DNA sequence: AGATTCGTGTAGCTACACGAATCT
DNA sequence: AGATTCGTGTAGCTACACGAATC
């Protein structure tokens, strides 16, 4: 019935499935997602693309910095911080990449169509963001 | 184009909007959903395992979550096994949350076709 | 005795309020 | 003076491994 509930719940289950799948690489689903986004290429910019609030990204990164996944360089402005992947991070990503396909395949296979479902969720997320004012 | 990224990022924004709306009732979306489930289920089945399974959460998470609500005096726990009940304050805030909740639903859902699929996807993962 | 219902310890994810620092 | 980039304190949500208590 509820849109927040059903989505959050599905995210919970999915999070559990993806975490168990990425277990040997010692990565969480969120950390993986962040790594891949960094791998495509400041903080607030990154948080926006990731889809979390600032402070969440901050504490998430410290956990990764401590595990030597990513490094932070001071920005050209002392205000901003820039983010790089470390060798341990790129090697971890590479190790988790095949594991992701093994699980991505299964959950994406059991559906009349995934691309339709996918864009429905995305636009529903953006729909929620419109409450900002 | 991960299935988790889409689903979790959306839920984050969703959960954020729902909490921003439910603020006057002092409730979060998780708290709300729990209460609603408990309220719908009166009498008889109410255990740590069942509510966990029904809400779609691991029991230990619900264990902690309930403790936060018992703190607020919204719920009680009783030995059967454990039984969970709303308090007077429970329905007091829950009924007080219903209009706040229908408000955002109309704003964001403007879909049972989608809900079917989203549920199917969440179930598809729990299968693994 | 073997199976159940369940909490604690440890660890990560999430955001809000308040503000410090810094840059034009 | 007025606008930015970001961190902490505070608090809540999530769950895996392990074992306690109970039939």
């Amino acid at each position: 019935e509820c849109a927040c509930y059903t989505t959050r719940r599905a995210a919970r289950q999915l999070g559990q499935a993806y975490d168990r799948a990425l277990r040997p690489s010692g990565l969480t689903n969120t950390q993986f997602s962040t790594l891949a986004v960094i791998s495509l290429s400041t903080m607030s910019e990154l948080a926006a693309r990731i889809g979390v609030e600032r402070t969440t990204l901050t504490r998430n990164l410290e956990v990764m910095r401590r595990d030597g996944l990513v490094r932070v360089m001071a920005g050209a402005d002392a205000r901003c911080k820039r983010i790089e992947l470390t060798a341990k991070g790129r090697a971890a990503l590479q190790k988790a990449v095949p594991l992701w396909r093994g699980v991505q395949a299964e959950v994406t296979a059991s559906v009349g169509d995934w691309p339709r479902v996918r864009r429905d969720i995305a636009n529903l997320g953006q729909a929620a963001e419109a409450c900002r004012l």
